[PDB]
């Protein structure tokens, strides 16, 4: 919804995200999937450099991603690691919404 919240939801300083803990918090409410980006925040903000009006933008480089994907047991997850580009909505030169993996 905004860059402060995007960071909390989508930027990780570990590839080994503690899915079963974090996905259960009020930030996610045990939803099916969330993509975490293993990166410092500056390179991630910089995806949106010079993009002011709301626009979906695909990363120029691949990143290390960790997906928490729900198992058959509600709020219990598998961590799926991938290396890929991803797309975000840029508003006011910052990511405010995670669009998808691989493309916009």
């Amino acid at each position: 919804q905004d860059w402060l919240t995007f960071q909390k939801k989508h930027i990780t300083n570990t590839r080994d995200v503690d899915c079963d803990n974090i996905m259960s918090t009020n930030l996610f409410h045990c939803k099916d999937k969330n993509t975490f980006i293993y990166s410092r925040p500056e390179p991630v903000k910089a995806i949106c450099k010079g993009i002011i009006a709301s626009k979906n933008v695909l990363t120029t480089s691949e990143f290390y991603l960790s997906d928490c994907n729900v198992t058959s047991r509600p709020c219990k997850y598998k961590l799926k690691k991938s290396t890929n580009k991803f797309c975000v909505t840029c508003e006011n030169q910052a990511p405010v919404h995670f669009v998808g993996v691989g493309s916009c």
